């Protein structure tokens, strides 16, 4: 049924794409200044804000960057919104650059303060996709979430509280939770977690194994492909019509988009574009925490870890200075596309069940038996492609 | 704020004019017949029906009046409704004559059967209004709920469980319960209620008290002016463009429109045409449960006690024949206008707090002290007239 779902997601890209285009319209920005992912980002998170401000907006004179730094009416900017979306809500379309901040977030950054301070280890990274997330992120916003992101939640409302109607939100917080593991007793260890009101250290000890379980039989979590504001803003005003055209976050229509798409970025002095690029890149995929691999076997060319990834963060500082600031041009094209999964593949104490499934277990099990890559011409999913990694590859772990 | 409240109520009711205008013209219906209130019953409910099918259809040939029994596409019907939502769900709308209905069966029956079945005092006829309003319901749907008619489900849910998520069930559907009453201990007991996880007649007991503490210290419970498809229909047909126009259900607006509808009823060979116009008359404003004398005040006629009600409800039953059939014009226009009300009105063991106030209350004791009856010429709520009683009354309860 690609009505409703395909047709009814490009309505909510429409939105994103015509707001965009009417705030561009305010702030009297230029094309070159409306495809700048830097202010593209101010405007998503004003507006964001405002449906629960100001921001940094840079411009283009003779040469030089300037930053203005400014303010809108919180409730104007609530009034464009609905204009763009027929003066409907579109809580989907919030949440979805709810989104795009989340995946650039849970690349650019490195979550280790909080993990620990949780009591997580710093080495389960794999598993806090969407840490970042706000929590009104809504019911197909929390289905992106990693295993690991679960946890830190529970184990913090549990640890403040163990140190009224909060309890509905556990119970189904364990049930997103179990839906997330795809094995027997996976599934039935975390109703065993579910069953205390005030679950002590028994269970904070309990989930953190549990979180482990996962960094070998890994359990389902969607990605979304979002793309910035500026390019469903830019695709809109180019005449598509995707409401009407149609759209998808785990197709081939995310990766097209891209692949015609126009976006710049402010560049400090010292740090490498192609490096640049490679960041958002791995951000409008949710490829944080992907074999890296795979991801250059897809993008195309070398994706990089991040240590040796040079690049601070995409957002301009205002500690840092305009004199000595350049833009380029960010290569967000790709080699071939892949649909987007969910899945994370699969071969007395319920945990000595997992840990006999856990041992069992190898690096080298072969996980999507059959799926492949697609060509960008392979509109149909008609055609896959195999990839042969016996290569002289660069690591497998961003981080 | 006349902006959302006034104008996105009128949308709805557009909805269903618009919506009632197609369905009769597939239905290839007059417009005597489709000023039916049969038909238009028939047709509401084949529509929540299919958003949650067939119905009884009369037509009207030389003399006689033909009953049709027809089906349509559970589908198709649920097709022709968005169309006229702008592909919209409006649940508000559905919800809408899911009240017509439920303020309909709250005058045309009495719940005894069921209200002692739950062991409740079948004497409690004016708090059960709205037992008839499915669960689906919305949130402004259960608003309009009596006190004792929360009783009755809580009761039952109790009574079967006493005898998992279904808990945030239980705490909200007495949050509401208790934001039914109006004072302090009213308020209070309700918590001491909603205590206990497990409720057994510990509880059974107490709510059946803290019901009928309502029938002296009354709660908050909305009353909605809910008028068949075929009135809103009409008067969409005629010109009326209440989203731009603006609509209440608690306003002069329903009584304004009701002085200009035209509908027709299939009436009983034996039957009273004054005494059926009467019975809807009632159900279009919530007044089942009022006191006779001020319905009869404001409607401008007597209005007559139920049991000296000729009729046995508007609905006619496969059982009867259209040989001895005819049809009545009701009488639905009121002398004056009064502003639906919320309000019930005011002057150890928490139980003891209440028998003591429930004490200090005489019958006499007056309520909504300087509200008052509007003309309709006096479409503001400028001028209030109040009423004297002072007169031959006959009786104060419909049942």
């Amino acid at each position: 049924n690609a009505t409703e779902i395909r047709a009814s997601v490009g309505k909510m890209i429409d939105g994103i794409g015509r707001f965009y285009i009417q705030m561009c319209t305010e702030l009297k920005l230029s094309d070159y200044e409306g495809r700048l992912i830097q202010n593209s980002l101010t405007i998503e998170r004003m507006v964001l804000s405002a449906f629960d401000t100001g921001g940094p907006i840079y411009r283009r004179v003779d040469g030089k960057w300037r930053r203005e730094l400014i303010l809108y009416d919180k409730e104007e900017i609530r009034r464009i919104w609905r204009q763009a979306n027929n003066g409907d809500d579109a809580t989907a379309g919030l949440t979805h650059m709810m989104i795009w901040h989340s995946n650039l977030n849970d690349a650019t950054y490195q979550r280790t303060r909080a993990l620990v301070r949780t009591g997580m280890d710093p080495r389960m990274c794999s598993l806090m996709q969407g840490s970042t997330l706000p929590r009104r992120s809504g019911a197909a916003g929390a289905a992106v979430k990693g295993v690991g992101t679960m946890v830190m939640e529970l184990i913090r409302m549990i640890k403040r509280g163990i140190n009224r109607r909060t309890r509905i939100a556990y119970e189904r917080m364990c049930n997103i939770l179990k839906g997330k593991f795809q094995t027997a007793a996976q599934r039935t260890m975390v109703d065993q977690v579910r069953e205390s009101r005030n679950p002590g250290n028994a269970e904070f000890e309990d989930l953190i194994f549990l979180a482990r379980s996962a960094l070998i039989l890994r359990g389902s979590v969607a990605h979304k492909s979002c793309l910035p504001a500026c390019v469903y803003g830019s695709a809109v005003a180019s005449g598509y019509d995707f409401e009407r055209e149609g759209y998808s976050l785990v197709g081939i229509d995310p990766f097209r988009l891209l692949q015609n798409s126009q976006v710049y970025s402010l560049i400090r002095p010292n740090e490498n574009p192609a490096h640049k690029s490679q960041l958002v890149w791995m951000a409008c995929h949710s490829a944080a925490f992907e074999d890296l691999r795979v991801s250059s076997f897809i993008r195309g060319t070398k994706v990089v870890p991040r240590g040796k990834l040079s690049t601070r963060g995409v957002q301009i500082a205002s500690n840092e200075n305009m004199e000595t600031m350049e833009s380029s041009t960010l290569e967000l094209r790709s080699r071939y596309w892949a649909i987007r999964t969910r899945s994370g593949g699969n071969t007395s104490d319920m945990r000595t069940e997992i840990i006999r499934l856990m041992e069992s277990a190898r690096p080298e099990d072969v996980s999507f038996q059959g799926r492949g890559v697609f060509e960008l011409s392979d509109e149909k999913a008609t055609s896959p492609i195999v990839p042969s990694f016996d290569m002289s590859n660069e690591g497998s772990y961003f981080f």
